């Protein structure tokens, strides 16, 4: 290549955080075949893409507006305040009308301008209703004022793209380690599965040998299951007991061709069911890791139900998915398949159902999709087509049936749920899938899809030896066609989180309560950097339309608060912003912020759901990026405080817990008696938001050292990664006017929100269960595939009328009353003392 075209990609493996023509760990050509099969969808995407709307990144929904927004709009009449240099006019406008109209109404009271939020690109522009922009939603809710700067579109030239019947076997050969302790003497075999879906098809084991750095076995393993019934994507397991260690290998290659012949692949060890047991990744490090030897020595290609059948059939479709099939149950389904396919609902149970292990039935199963009249008309259900997704489907075909149900989804769901589609790639047994290609496409039409794609891979990329490569291969072919203006965009934010970091952890190994000398440190730490050198503005990673500038060092500290954390203030690098306030990032080694991330998000999830139901919970999921290795970013609320700081104002460091002082916090922190009043509302609704979502989720029972309030009373739950169902303290009951045993208005409202908001989560059970698993094993440790995701089940009262679980909660809201401070005070004497 040209000596340009070389320095071009080491600027992408920069940005990617690896390097996509490295092949020391690869036996194969998977990866690279996967670049170049990348190439034909985002050449495709590039050329469909407008530039004009590309470049401007209209941020739209087609939802109904909510009736609560409805209200705040009682003249059909929507202000909006427009801004040239120092001159300002307001300018009344119907909610029904277009950017190109409003302009149009404006030049009344030379036509290329365009409609940008005063401080963010972000832009107003294109043949959508004003009212369905969700700046303006955003605006609207908070009691916000929309002012808008009239200025010239982007240039779209910044957005430039660069130019057989045998019977299966497998000989084991041995097992190699270079390095192990004095001994103690244990005993070693190893265990080879026929993998897909994570469904066993056969299994067998080599006979026990005393564990040494090298043991040879030289042994066929000869498995029941035929060449010929192999189904694509099938994996051969290797597994070696005392289990210490596992590597995969696909049978069938992304060419469709049988494996064949000598491999030495190196073996990821256990430390002391998940998505990276699945990986067909090898270690990278061949000089630690186990090896094992092996070798291949073997081309692919009715009458109506009785009543009582379908009645049985109907209540095993409406069962939820996490429930067992048994034997009785697959072949009810497949037997009458047919009339099963009738039902979107039952696809994963059916798609359970089939002897993957058979090539007549698999080749059925095919014939069964072809008459995809049923599935293709009916409306998308993303908690379902989530379940085809998962790790219980390996089948190509199966799966792109779920993506072919995504490609309807508009940029504002794709966002909602992008974080878990990107990880849901883990699932997926070749690099190159219908999923990839999906999220490639969507990244290369939105700027803002492509810059939270970016982060998300970067994410794994930067922390996940297991998939890493994979990954590289997605972001790489994204980073190819977002286009030039972007790619300098992420330059300077990657160079940003990367100096970040270096003082982060730099500042960490000073101590474990306080220092003069370590503030002193940061400050000077920061000085080097500011100058020289970091880049003279940023996109901020959580908030993309927002531009970080210079930071005020003033401001920065080190965090009192566990693993020494950076507190970062900048000043916002937009001049036309209407505000003068700062903007607001915690920098932390070492929480795994990718739990956070994931709990945030299914949070957001959650205020999405309420909002189809009009309600509006108040809750607060503050941006938070997992950058690497247990660190990341995490957004400033501003003017808010923790719970627990509240109470150790007034008392000290104690303990002592006091009812009033929340309340009292709030008066002194409201200027007027109105604001005050606004406070106390948005509290019990950000409360019972909080209070709801957290027993969901399971997470419910923290210490409020964990729980934020902002002066405008907005309650909100941080740092994600006897028993109390979640925390409605006597000082948040307070708050609402009550205590002990005694109801009020304000709490009679709680209730009555909680319900309306949990019943509303049971309409959409499916999702969150599925979200949860999910988040489970992509994102958690080793878990159990049993009671760890049955908590949310159990939680959701999977199997009751509205009316028991109704009574569910509001019996959980008495546990609450009848702990008091007990739980709370536990906590205490655990966390900050032993
Ligand atoms: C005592 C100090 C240093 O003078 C400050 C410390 C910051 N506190 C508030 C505070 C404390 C701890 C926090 N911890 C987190 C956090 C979140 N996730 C994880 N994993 N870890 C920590 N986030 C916070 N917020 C979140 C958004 O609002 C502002 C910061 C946060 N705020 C006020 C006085």
């Amino acid at each position: 290549m040209s000596e340009e075209s070389q320095a071009f990609q080491r600027q992408l493996t920069a940005l990617i955080g690896y390097d996509v023509t490295d092949v020391s760990n690869v036996h194969d050509d998977e990866l690279e075949f996967t670049r170049r099969g990348l190439v034909t969808p985002r050449m495709a995407e590039v050329a469909s893409r407008d530039p004009k709307l590309y470049a401007m990144h209209p941020w739209v929904t087609s939802k109904p507006l909510p009736e609560y927004l409805w209200k705040k709009i009682a003249n059909n009449c929507i202000f909006i305040v427009i801004h040239r240099s120092t001159t300002s006019q307001t300018i009344k406008v119907s909610p029904d009308d277009t950017p190109g109209a409003i302009l149009q109404s404006f030049f009344t009271k030379e036509q290329d301008f365009v409609l940008r939020v005063c401080g963010r690109d972000e832009y107003l522009v294109g043949e959508t209703p004003i009212k369905n922009f969700q700046w303006v939603r955003h605006c609207l809710k908070n009691g916000e004022e929309i002012h808008v700067v009239l200025d010239t579109p982007p240039d779209p030239a910044l957005d430039e793209v660069r130019k057989c019947d045998r019977k299966f076997r497998v000989k084991i050969r041995g097992i190699d380690i270079p390095v192990l302790p004095r001994n103690t003497d244990l005993t070693v075999f190893v265990e080879a599965n026929i993998q897909h879906g994570q469904q066993v098809l056969c299994q067998r084991r080599t006979s026990p040998k005393p564990f040494t750095e090298e043991v040879l076995w030289n042994v066929w393993l000869e498995f029941s299951i035929k060449i010929k019934d192999l189904p694509k994507g099938a994996l051969l397991n290797l597994q070696i007991y005392c289990l210490l260690y596992y590597v995969n290998l696909l049978l069938i290659d992304h060419r469709f061709l049988l494996r064949r012949g000598e491999y030495v692949l190196h073996m990821w060890q256990i430390s002391g069911f998940n998505a990276d047991k699945l990986t067909s990744a090898t270690n990278p490090d061949k000089e630690n890791s186990m090896s094992i030897s092996i070798l291949l020595d073997n081309h692919p290609i009715r009458a109506e139900m009785p009543n009582q059948l379908r009645k049985q059939l109907e209540a095993i479709i409406a069962t939820d998915p996490l429930n067992p099939l048994t034997a009785e149950d697959k072949e009810l389904l497949w037997h009458f398949r047919y009339e099963s396919l009738k039902h979107p609902k039952a696809y994963p149970k059916l798609f359970s159902s089939v002897k993957w292990g058979q090539q007549e039935i698999v080749a059925k199963t095919y014939q069964l999709l072809a008459r995809r009249e049923v599935w293709d008309q009916s409306a998308l259900d993303v908690g379902l087509t989530m379940q085809l997704l998962d790790c219980n489907f390996s089948d190509e075909n199966v799966r792109a049936i779920a993506v072919q149900k995504l490609e309807s989804l508009e940029d504002d769901d794709v966002l909602h749920y992008l974080l878990q589609l990107v990880q849901a790639v883990k699932f997926e047994p070749y690099h190159d899938s219908a999923l990839a290609r999906f999220l490639l496409k969507r990244g290369l039409r939105n700027k803002r899809i492509g810059h939270f794609l970016f982060w998300f891979l970067r994410s794994e990329i930067a922390q996940s030896r297991h998939y890493q490569q994979r990954f590289a291969v997605i972001l790489e072919a994204y980073l190819r066609g977002c286009g030039t203006a972007m790619l300098h965009d992420f330059t300077q934010q990657v160079q940003v989180i990367e100096m970040l970091q270096k003082v982060t952890l730099d500042i960490k190994s000073l101590s474990a309560d306080v220092s003069s000398q370590v503030i002193s440190q940061l400050k000077q730490k920061l000085e080097n950097l500011q100058n020289s050198q970091l880049p003279e503005s940023f996109r901020v990673p959580y908030d993309p339309g927002l531009k970080a500038g210079a930071l005020a060092i003033e401001k920065c500290t080190v965090m009192a608060s566990k693993k020494k954390p950076l507190w970062l203030e900048f000043k916002c690098a937009d001049p036309t912003a209407l505000s003068n306030e700062t903007i607001g990032i915690i920098f932390k080694h070492g929480d795994d912020l990718r739990q956070d991330m994931l709990i945030l998000q299914i949070l957001r999830i959650m205020e999405s759901i309420w909002e189809t139901e009009s309600l509006d919970l108040c809750l607060l999921p503050y941006g938070c990026i997992s950058t690497g290795d247990k660190i990341g970013m995490i957004e400033i609320v501003k003017d808010a405080t923790t719970i627990a700081k509240i109470q150790q104002s007034t008392v000290g460091n104690t303990g002592a817990f006091k009812d009033e002082v929340l309340n009292h916090w709030l008066k002194e922190k409201s200027p007027t008696e109105e604001k005050f009043q606004a406070a106390v509302e948005r509290f019990v609704y950000s409360c019972a938001g909080y209070c709801v979502a957290t027993f969901v989720l399971g997470i419910g029972d923290r210490h409020n050292d964990n729980i934020m309030i902002t002066e405008t009373g907005n309650l909100f739950h941080i740092d994600f990664g006897e028993r109390v169902p979640f925390v409605l303290t006597p000082d948040f009951l307070f708050v609402m006017g009550t205590s002990g045993k005694k109801t009020s208005p304000h709490f009679q409202k709680f209730q009555d929100i909680c319900v309306k908001a949990y019943l509303a989560l049971r309409h959409h059970t499916n999702l969150l269960i599925i979200l949860f698993s999910m988040m489970l094993m992509t994102g958690m440790p080793q878990l159990t595939s049993k009671e760890d995701i049955e908590y949310i089940r159990d939680a959701l009262t999977v199997g009751k009328n509205e009316e028991d679980a109704k009574k569910y909660f509001l019996d959980q809201i008495e546990v609450c009353r009848d702990k008091g401070w007990t739980v709370q005070f536990n906590w205490f004497l655990h966390l900050v003392l032993g």
